[PDB]
């Protein structure tokens, strides 16, 4: 989806609402497709879909330990998360 163009537009919570879209599916998996660009796309972050669909052991499984990993994968690879919250 052609959403805000970048993950530093986004906050921690407005990533929720994508990350949660798909988690509960707001749609009929074309919508999760439709998020799973956008979540390549704002983050950067090479798994995309692999801390979704094939979550490790940090993870929770929620919208929530995603959007750690989405702070703490880019704050480690010296990047911009979301908003400062």
């Amino acid at each position: 989806m052609e959403l805000k163009n970048s993950i530093s537009d986004y906050t921690e919570t407005e990533f929720k609402k994508i990350i949660e879209d798909i988690i509960n599916c707001e749609g009929d998996e074309k919508k999760q497709d439709d998020n799973l660009e956008h979540f390549i796309s704002v983050t950067e972050h090479p798994s995309g879909s692999d801390l979704i669909y094939y979550p490790e052991g940090n993870n929770d499984g929620s919208p929530e330990a995603v959007i750690k990993e989405i702070k703490e994968w880019r704050a480690a690879n010296g990047k911009s998360g979301f908003k400062q919250g």
